[PDB]
C-alpha cells in the first residue's frame, strides 16, 4: 500500500477542465479569460513559467499543466483548477467564497 522514497521522478499528470454551454472562455497564450452572464472574469498565469493545452473532445475543455517532477502539482493544480472553477461560478452564480 502506502509508498514514499526521497528524490525526483517526472511524474507526468495533467489535469482537465471542465466547461458549461452557458459561459464563454477565450485562451491567449497564458491568460485565461472567462465570460459569463453574471460578469467577465479573467487571470494572467504570464510570471508563471507552467505548461497548458487546449482541449475540446467533446466541450471547451482546459488543460493544465506544470513542471512534471515532485507532487507540487497537485498543490498548484488545486491554486490554478479553483481560481478557474470559482470564476465560471462567479460569473454564472454572481459570487464566491470571497468574503469582504
Amino acid at each position: 500500500g502506502s509508498s514514499g522514497s526521497s528524490g525526483m521522478k517526472t511524474i507526468l499528470s495533467n489535469q482537465t477542465v471542465d466547461i458549461p454551454e452557458n459561459v464563454d472562455i477565450t485562451l491567449k497564450g497564458r491568460t485565461v479569460i472567462v465570460k459569463g452572464p453574471r460578469g467577465t472574469l479573467r487571470r494572467d498565469f504570464n510570471h508563471i513559467n507552467v505548461e497548458l493545452s487546449l482541449l475540446g473532445k467533446k466541450k471547451k475543455r482546459l488543460r493544465v499543466d506544470k513542471w512534471w517532477g515532485n507532487r507540487k502539482e497537485l498543490a498548484t493544480v488545486r491554486t490554478i483548477c479553483s481560481h478557474v472553477q470559482n470564476m465560471i461560478k462567479g460569473v454564472t452564480l454572481g459570487s464566491g467564497p470571497s468574503s469582504g
